[PDB]
């Protein structure tokens, strides 16, 4: 468990941070969120809660996803979590996190494969994890079942769209290896939002179920359907998995296992699995808490500039100074002849 | 393709399944969730009613373990007035073998 890429990466926020606070101001490092989308049964829920590096969120078959969940990571000094509709509760046990999503999902929707577009807002503290926004949305469908209405499709839709028309965030789009490429709903969704792929970052699940004989050789090398940032492929648990309660370790060495014997696979066993995925998305956060320092140091600049010239006289102050009491006067006094003078005469 | 390759393959659907006389098959893979299949969305939309739909399940022997589809082979999930009717076809390592019939 755990996301060690965090480490290297939450100095540099505290430094800034403090640079700024000591003046009375804050530092703008508006990290992007993350917001993953995906179809019903893509996988959406089990990628995120990989990059998170904790095991909280529900995950398996069927509609579970049935309010957006968003989490709020905020560094701290001690690790806990909590809850808006909770207040005043403490929750020091990911398990008990997790069923009060579901009971809460059902507060709300019911039993009979309801959703609702009010969010659910966690909020987890940990000295290990930066001020990040992550958002885990309900799946895209086409016909409704149970109680939901005809016109399911769109309001799930619009759902997705508060979240990913947002700029300054990260779209992760995940399909399944075992359907074809060309009707993902992800990808339709992100070419839609971001047409020239500078957010978009595919991911593609399920490489462990396709069908014998055919492999994805030509998606994960970016030649069938070309994205600006390429496709990471990922092994995630399987439904007897989470029943199972397979651990995360054993989880990881059957994906390490799975990509460095597959015949097709091997040469980009380096390029795919879990660990590659959160490092693209930290050194995602790295470039872009890079990229605004010209403009924190020009902020900076300005001001000295406009203060300069004053606190150039106020740092030399002495009050036994006949010089400074005299400069004084005769300043005084040429604003007094010359503002006279203008209501008077009309002069200047 | 051009960017419009949607609405045309959809233009050329409606030409067959919008007309009286005529059965249509909904095909759909059961290693997926129903409720995104595109085969029942056409046929919903132009037989509401399930006179002429029926339902096809083709690929029951590549579900992930642990699962199966008898909410959908027993007309409970998403209820269809016909019913559907589970497939197991040849694999395309079959195909390819020259697996007969
Ligand atoms: N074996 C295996 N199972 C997967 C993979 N991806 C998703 N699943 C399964 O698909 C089901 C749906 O997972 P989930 O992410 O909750 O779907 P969601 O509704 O999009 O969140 C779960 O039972 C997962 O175990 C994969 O890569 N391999
Ligand atoms: N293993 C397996 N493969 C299947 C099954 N049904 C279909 N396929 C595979 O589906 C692939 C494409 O089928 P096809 O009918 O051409 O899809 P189409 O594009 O709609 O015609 C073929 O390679 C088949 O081998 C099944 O029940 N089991
Ligand atoms: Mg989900």
């Amino acid at each position: 468990m755990g996301n060690r890429g965090m480490e290297d990466l939450i100095p540099l926020v505290n430094r800034l941070q403090d640079a700024f606070s000591a003046i009375g101001q804050n530092a703008d490092l508006d990290l992007p969120q993350i917001a993953v989308v995906g179809g019903q049964s893509a996988g959406a829920s089990s990628v995120l809660e990989n990059f998170v590096g904790r095991d909280f969120l529900p995950r398996g078959s069927g509609i579970v996803t049935r309010r957006p969940l968003v989490l709020q990571l905020v560094n701290a000094t001690t690790e806990y979590a909590e809850f808006l509709h909770c207040k005043g509760k403490k929750f020091t046990d990911f398990e008990e996190v997790r069923l009060e999503i579901e009971a809460e999902t059902d507060r709300v929707t019911g039993t009979n494969k309801g959703i609702s577009p009010v969010p659910i807002n966690l909020r987890v503290y940990s000295p290990h994890v930066l001020n990040l926004t992550l958002v885990d949305l309900p799946g895209m469908t086409k016909v409704p079942v149970g109680d939901q209405p005809p016109d399911i499709e769109f309001q799930i839709r619009d759902m997705l769209m508060q979240f990913v028309t947002k700029e300054n965030c990260l779209i992760l789009a995940v399909s399944p290896a075992n359907s074809d490429l060309a009707n993902s709903d992800a990808l339709k969704v992100a070419k839609e939002v971001d047409p020239q792929g500078q957010r978009t970052i595919g991911v593609i699940t399920k490489l462990d179920l396709m069908d014998e004989g055919t492999d994805a050789r030509d998606v994960l090398e970016n030649k069938l359907l070309p994205l600006r940032r390429g496709y990471i492929g990922v092994v995630n648990r399987s439904q007897k998995d989470i029943d199972g309660k397979k651990d995360i370790t054993a989880a990881l060495a059957a994906e390490r296992k799975f990509f460095l014997s597959h015949p097709s696979y091997r040469h980009l066993a380096d390029r795919m699995g879990t660990p590659y995925l959160q490092k693209v998305l930290n050194q995602q956060l790295t470039n872009h808490i890079r990229d605004t320092l010209p403009g924190l140091r020009n902020k900076l600049q300005s001001q000295l500039l406009s203060i300069e010239k004053e606190v150039e006289e106020y740092k030399n102050f002495r009050p036994d100074d006949p010089a400074r009491k005299t400069k004084a006067l005769l300043q005084m006094v040429q604003q007094f002849a010359v503002d006279f003078e203008k209501r008077i005469e009309g002069s200047g």
